[PDB]
């Protein structure tokens, strides 16, 4: 998780946009000295990642959460769009490939969430609200949710350290940049949209 | 990283297909007790993940590799296609959302690769070969590579434990499955193709 100056966020607001737009995160902790990772929806409470709170849930029968007891520092990785950059795109004889991407890394202490229902219900609102149509939990769904609670574990993470990666070829020259962006405009509109938000 | 019986790989070959098809991985280790993660290309040497070797490189100025010295067990996460599953897709009144995805998790001891040039040159071949056109390193590119070596660190991982996730709604009934697959066929062909390789 090293970040060059050139591939940094322009406004610290950029990290939170990425977080809110890509909630299917990776929750990582040191179970017994070895990294263990769960894929889970995690949402952001607050305006900023640093000094904000993340909220997530996983399967209770997923034993990963039982090792949150010690409350070790965890890493939550949010992954935005990404894409391979082939030298055939550059069309230059001395060249080397790379991979373009955006990511937000949040490190902090995890604790177990009191109100699992709040967490899951807020996770619903977070994901369904930009979708059209927005799924709004029916009362019977809220009752269904109530019945599913014994099978979920929710958690919180107080973000102690945030770190953002916006590796969008912006160190390239004007000519090689154009080929990269136009090549991604075709096949990877999320990535190409991001190369514009970096200018 | 818990896997229900229902969302498992049908043939252990399925893990390696996913690995080879999604080499932009996440390399995770316990630096000082806290997870640290780097996004890097990692390729598979061998027919199987378990008992195979992974090979990767990162930036030398990325200090993450300096903590591979102790050679702790690392986790490499390979992420295949994924997608949110909205209850509006099910069209059923008592419902709850989820996220469908495929991933391979490889845990083993990392060591520093002697032949960084082999690693990067094999990483090139791995990525460019299915692309049309395939970028084949020009001699001057191979010379360029030679000049870039002081700026890269390559590594190896002996996979001690493999674990695969193929969460593709296959526990759904026939009617709800159809809506999910057809909804992904439209917007997420990689995911929908995978729901067929699970049958
Ligand atoms: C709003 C968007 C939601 C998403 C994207 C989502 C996604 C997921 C995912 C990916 C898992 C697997 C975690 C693991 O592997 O351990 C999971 C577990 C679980 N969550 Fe959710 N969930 C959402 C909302 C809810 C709601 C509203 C409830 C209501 C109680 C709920 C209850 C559960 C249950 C019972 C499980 C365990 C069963 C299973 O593995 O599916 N979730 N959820
Ligand atoms: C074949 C596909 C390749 C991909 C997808 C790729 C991708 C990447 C990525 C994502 C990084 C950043 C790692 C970090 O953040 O620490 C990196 C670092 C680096 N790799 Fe590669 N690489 C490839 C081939 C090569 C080759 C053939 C060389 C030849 C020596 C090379 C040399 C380097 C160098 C010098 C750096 C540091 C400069 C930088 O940050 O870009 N790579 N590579």
């Amino acid at each position: 998780m090293h970040v060059f100056p050139r591939y940094a966020a322009a406004r610290p607001e950029q990290a939170a946009e990425l977080v809110r737009s890509n909630p299917f995160a990776l929750v990582v902790s040191a179970v017994d000295g070895v990294p263990v990772a769960t894929h889970a929806p995690v949402i952001l409470e607050g305006d900023a990642v640093e000094g904000g709170t993340l909220l997530g849930h996983m399967n209770r029968a997923n034993p990963h959460w039982r090792s949150f007891a010690s409350s070790p520092d965890v890493l939550v990785v949010f992954s935005g769009p990404h894409g391979y950059v082939s030298p055939t795109v550059y069309a230059t004889d001395p060249a080397a490939p790379t991979w373009d991407y955006a990511a937000v890394h949040a490190t902090g202490r995890v604790e177990l969430a009191e109100d699992a229902l709040d967490v899951v219900e807020r996770t619903v609102a977070a994901l369904e609200a930009p979708r059209d149509p927005a799924w709004t939990p029916t009362p019977a769904s809220r009752e269904y949710f109530r019945a599913l609670l014994p099978g979920v574990v929710a958690f919180r993470v107080r973000v102690r350290t945030e770190q953002s990666m916006f590796k969008l070829s912006q160190d390239l020259d004007a000519e090689r940049y154009a080929r990269v962006r136009e090549a991604f405009a075709a096949d990877n509109p999320g990535l190409a949209d991001l190369m514009d938000r970096s200018l």
